[PDB]
C-alpha cells in the first residue's frame, strides 16, 4: 500500500516571497513580451496576490507555489510546470482565475532563458 496521510499547519513562506519572483518575472516580460500578453499576466498577478493575501488560497496551495517559483528562479521551468501540474491536479480552481497567467509566465520566462516549449 501507501497511505499518504500528510498534514502541516505552521507559519512559513510569505506572499511577498512568492510574489517577489512572480513579479520579478513580469517586469522581465514587460520588457520583452507583448504589452497585451504581459498585461494579461499582470492582471492575473493582482488576483494571485489578492487571493493570496485575501486568504482565499490554501496553506498547501502556497507551500506548493513557492516550489514552482523556487524552480523558476533556478530556471527549472521543467520543475515549475511539474509543481504547477500537481497544483492543477487538486488545487486547479484555486490557482485558476490567475494561474492561467502564471502558466504563460513560465513559458515566457523560459523562452527568455533560451529554449522554448517543453
Amino acid at each position: 500500500g501507501s497511505s499518504g496521510s500528510s498534514g502541516v499547519i505552521e507559519s512559513e513562506t510569505l506572499i511577498e516571497d512568492v510574489l517577489r519572483p512572480l513579479e520579478q518575472a513580469l517586469e522581465d516580460c514587460h520588457g520583452h513580451t507583448k504589452k497585451q500578453v504581459c498585461d494579461d499576466i499582470s492582471r492575473r498577478l493582482a488576483l494571485l496576490r489578492e487571493q493570496w493575501a485575501g486568504g482565499k488560497l490554501s496553506i498547501p496551495v502556497k507551500k506548493r507555489m513557492a516550489l514552482l517559483v523556487q524552480e523558476l528562479l533556478h530556471h527549472q521551468w521543467d520543475a515549475a510546470d511539474d509543481i504547477h501540474r500537481s497544483l492543477m491536479v487538486d488545487h486547479v480552481t484555486e490557482v485558476s482565475q490567475w494561474m492561467v497567467g502564471v502558466k504563460r509566465l513560465i513559458a515566457e520566462k523560459k523562452s527568455l532563458s533560451g529554449p522554448s516549449s517543453g
